């Protein structure tokens, strides 16, 4: 059986879809998935055993120079690749009008998606052949598992979702796996960042433990902050710039992670690595992670400026308890 998945945007949303592929694979041996996803996250689906062909899209990038000669070419290659196969099922796990009109609508096969009252954008429900009712009051990971279960004729396992992508890294874990912690400081908005000052204090509190700390960074200004956070700390290392897969191998070898509400935090949860995510303006109840050893840390008065290094270290300790 060959199924096509439409789940493009948000590294987090993409990662949350994995447990659903694990359920399907266990229930239906031989099942394989093709997956339409934003190029920036195209490596993620490849890490899962049930994933066959990845079909990248780069909306935002394209969208800005949409009629260009080179772009016109990419969009053409995309449509053709998208329509290449006749799927036994097309599952729109995105629930957006834009993705249903730009992707789902064009694929061959019975199209499944959420119904009018459960879809991210009600109107997208009109684009499906099969509309399923997926209760909103539950984690995104479970909602997608329910969607896959109902779309593919099998009952969702009572067990916790298994992202099943850690094994992709187990074979080539860093030599110093378990010897360090990874602090994910970079994110999309200022108010979501934990003040540099607190980061350095946390780091300082760990000085005599003998642990080492690695700092990822995806953009120049993020590298500069990482340099600032590392200064004077011989046991802290600013990572070189790497791919999603590369930073994913580093996370896999991390003993634990402290992070702000960002995609790499979601990657961490998918890799089953103990993780303490610190939230401020964003609510962990609505967008929290999912998985083993994930611990929520809400900043006082939803202001990260109020969260102390001491408080975060305490969570690390009690996250170790479990
Ligand atoms: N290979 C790589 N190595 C090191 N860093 C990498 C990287 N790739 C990306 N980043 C960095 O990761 C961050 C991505 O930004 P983000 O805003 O935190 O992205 P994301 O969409 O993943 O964050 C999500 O943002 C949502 C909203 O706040 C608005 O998008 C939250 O609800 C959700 O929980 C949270 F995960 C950026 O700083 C980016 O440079």
């Amino acid at each position: 059986m060959r199924v096509l998945i439409v789940k493009t945007s948000s590294m987090g949303d993409v990662l949350h879809t994995l447990p659903a592929l694990t359920d399907a694979q266990q229930a239906i041996p031989g099942i394989k998935f093709d997956w339409v996803v934003e190029e920036g996250f195209a490596q993620i689906p490849s890490w899962h055993a049930a994933v066959e062909r990845v079909i990248p899209v780069a909306i935002r990038r394209w969208r800005k120079a949409w009629f260009s000669a080179p772009i016109k070419a990419e969009r053409k290659a995309f449509r053709e690749a998208l329509q290449a196969k006749n799927y036994d099922a097309v599952i729109d796990a995105q629930g957006l009008v834009k993705s249903a009109a730009l992707v789902t609508r064009l694929a061959h096969g019975v199209k499944h998606g959420m119904d009018w009252q459960t879809a991210r954008e009600p109107l997208a429900s009109l684009f499906y052949n099969r509309k399923h009712h997926i209760a909103k009051q539950q984690h995104a990971v479970e909602r997608t598992r329910e969607l896959f279960a109902k779309s593919l004729g099998y009952s969702k396992p009572q067990t916790q979702g298994d992202y099943a992508i850690a094994q992709h890294f187990l074979t080539n874990l860093p030599t110093d796996a378990g010897e360090y912690a990874v602090f994910l400081h970079a994110t999309t908005r200022d108010d979501k960042h934990w003040p540099e000052e607190h980061w350095r204090e946390l780091i300082g509190l760990l000085a005599d433990s003998g642990i080492r700390i690695k700092l990822p960074w995806g953009a120049p200004h993020e590298e500069e902050r990482a340099k600032r956070l590392a200064e004077g700390f011989a046991y802290v290392e600013v990572l070189p710039k790497m791919s999603l897969e590369g930073v994913a191998r580093v996370l896999a070898g991390a003993k634990f992670v402290v992070s702000v509400d960002t995609g790499l935090s979601h990657l961490t949860a998918a890799l089953d690595r103990p993780n303490i995510t610190v939230y401020g303006p964003t609510d962990p109840g609505l967008i929290g992670g999912y998985g083993k050893n994930q611990m929520v840390c809400r900043a006082p008065g939803n202001e990260l400026s109020q969260l102390t290094a001491n408080a975060v270290k305490q969570f690390i300790e009690e996250n170790a308890e479990k």
